[PDB]
């Protein structure tokens, strides 16, 4: 059925906080083994609130079912015009637009904000994720070889940009 | 004259604060343009101590010449075995071997100290930099366009690394 995008609140951080929690269990999206709590998303939402970073929902038969948001690249101010994005698609809703739609329009509130450069991390092994941000319109940078662990395994970070 | 390379005390914070400010202020080394203090160096010199990461000088003719050290890559738990390195040479001087030998004795210390990963990022036109880390076995990755800005102008940053 039809997606409605808008912005994060206090009332998403239950399902926030699911959809975070699932790829920290089960995928290699996010490179912690921690789960967090409520606590934690309230921070995390607070945070971007306070920064003017954006947090996007999509929802579905009122139901969040996906998120991005984008934050800092590197802290030093010479980097205050790059941000690094994220997008989560909760894993029952997989292959239906969500995850692009959501990408799509954090582009548009990057561009709206004046970020300069968009750059996304992902996992090197992932070409699905790779070939979605790509058809987006972003490049590839470069991977760093076993800069991650997760599982007791060595994780390659595949950079990629996106320069509005 | 030859060099000495030992650890940081609270004694060499005149020199490191003169050696950052000079990079602040006249290169693309640093991609802060904010002068700092000496109180400033105390607290970056303690919180290094602090976390078990080490900072390097070298000493020569008895005046520190330059210095080196390294931290967290990214924040999350995920990436706690790759640490970034820095390297600051005197502008005074540069070119010759300073820094190449700052850089041996840090990836040493980082060996006994279980980095798995030490990361460089270069200002992508800076070819000596290059050069220097690749002696000393670290590879390109990749270069992110247009992710710094100093002086007005947008920079590239080429990430190099080395797998201990
Ligand atoms: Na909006």
């Amino acid at each position: 059925m039809t997606l409605l995008i808008r912005h994060a609140t206090e009332a998403d951080l239950p399902a926030l906080l699911a959809i975070y929690n699932d790829a920290v269990e089960n995928t290699l999206a996010i490179w912690n083994e921690t789960l967090v709590d409520l606590e934690n998303r309230h921070q995390w939402l607070e945070n971007r609130n306070r920064d003017g970073f954006p947090v996007l929902v999509a929802e579905r038969e009122g139901q969040v079912v996906g998120y991005a948001s984008y934050g800092p690249f590197r802290p030093f101010e010479g980097f205050r015009h790059s941000s690094e994005l994220s997008v989560y698609v909760a894993s029952n809703a997989r292959g239906g637009g969500i995850g692009r739609t959501l990408l799509a329009e954090l582009i548009e509130e990057a561009r709206e904000r004046k970020v300069h450069v968009l750059i996304a991390g992902i996992e090197a092994g992932n070409a699905a994720s790779i070939a979605l941000h790509r058809s987006q319109g972003f490049e590839e940078c470069g991977t760093l070889k076993q800069v991650g662990q997760k599982f007791g395994r060595w994780l390659d970070l595949l950079f990629m940009q996106k320069i509005l």
